């Protein structure tokens, strides 16, 4: 029956390459502790270099899952509390209005006045500090979700301060090794540059992500399909992992609040399983992703849960999804963006057909 996984992935993912003119794709499934890796197309059109198990892709927003894990790790080590405010760690923010927002509210986008992106003019360390010092509340703190790079970027910066190391080193020296990841990076080293895919924009031009303010915690991790399968494996089966990372992983699975059928965990989106296709698609609707939404307390605590997260950079699309009770998960990495709905639907069909 496992002979069907390749066929399902071919039926559901492979057509997206032609449909969206995507040069390269890697799709992985993990089921019952067995990994299946499917590679398509080219990591570099100009070089005619094939996608394979060494290919490094930009994860975009899926990077937020690592930030959340790093936060869970620091919390379980006693380095932070989710009730603390940023000013406890970034001294220059002490006694400023942003110092009334707690770390959980930053991590889960509920400061009430932070948009998807910083302003284009905000670039340097100094401009970032100033942005946060000048910050003033809008909506009541904790009450409205607006998905935000700055919000979780500040979260990540505070996590790093609490661990007395720059955020890149928190991931590369502490979190990635604890997860057993061998080719995951904030900064891809010279010795791996040959493995780094080009991304391709909507005009099919090769592109890679540009440096930006607090980029690393928001959208700055790069990884391979095998490493992302290992990450899903850790999420499905944390028992094998060191206690510290185990608690960190568990921390990311805890739903914090609800927006109808979408529960916001740390980094991860959470849903009741089984979830309808429309539930999973609407989690990435314009309304949820781009606009403020007033949240509620979790009322229905799902007995059986599933989690997902999309990610995009200019030249790359990512989707990761796992379902603990079914012991299954899927990762899709492309070096061109395709609509979220296609990613989510393809994964839905595959995981349902294997279930
Ligand atoms: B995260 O990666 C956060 N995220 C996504 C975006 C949209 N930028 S983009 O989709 O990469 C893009 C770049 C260039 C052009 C012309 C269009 C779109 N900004 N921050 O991803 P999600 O999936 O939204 O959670």
């Amino acid at each position: 029956k496992d002979q069907e996984i390749k066929k399902l992935v071919d039926q559901n993912f492979k057509p997206l390459l032609e449909k969206y003119d995507v040069p390269g794709m890697a799709v992985g499934v993990i089921q019952n502790n067995k990994k299946y890796e499917m590679y398509y197309g080219l990591q570099s059109v100009q070089d005619k270099k094939a996608v394979n198990s060494n290919t490094i892709f930009e994860l975009g927003s899926v990077s937020k899952l690592f930030t959340a894990t790093a936060g869970g790790y620091a919390k379980n080590k006693g380095k932070i509390s989710f009730d603390d405010t940023p000013g406890k760690y970034w001294k220059e923010l002490k006694n400023t209005p942003i110092d009334q927002v707690n770390l959980l509210q930053l991590a889960t986008y509920t400061s009430g006045n932070l948009a998807l992106q910083f302003p284009d003019e905000v670039q340097t360390d100094q401009q970032v500090l100033t942005f946060f010092k000048d910050w003033k509340p809008k909506n009541p703190i904790g009450e409205y979700r607006q998905y935000s790079n700055p919000s979780i970027g500040l979260f990540g910066k505070v996590v790093a301060l609490s661990m007395n190391k720059p955020f890149d080193q928190v991931l590369e020296k502490t979190i990635f090794p604890a997860l057993g990841l061998k080719h995951s990076y904030v900064n891809v080293p010279k010795t791996q540059m040959q493995n780094y895919a080009f991304g391709y924009n909507q005009e099919n031009q090769p592109i890679r992500v540009n440096p930006g303010p607090l980029d690393a915690p928001a959208y700055g991790v790069k990884s391979t399909l095998p490493d992302m399968l290992s990450f899903i494996h850790a999420n499905l089966n944390p028992q094998k992992y060191p206690t510290d990372i185990q608690r960190a992983i568990n921390e990311t699975h805890q739903g914090r609040y609800q927006v109808n059928t979408m529960y916001q965990a740390l980094g991860w989106e959470e849903f009741s399983y089984p979830a309808t296709l429309q539930t999973l698609l609407d989690s990435n609707s314009e309304q949820i992703v781009m606009k403020p939404n007033k949240v509620t307390a979790i009322s229905k605590e799902p007995s059986v849960k599933m989690y997902h997260k999309t990610g995009s950079t200019s030249g790359f699309g990512t989707y990761v999804v796992f379902i603990p009770k079914e012991n299954i998960g899927l990762v899709m990495l492309t070096n061109k963006r395709i609509p979220n709905e296609e990613r989510i639907k393809a994964a839905y069909v595959v995981l349902n057909a294997i279930k």
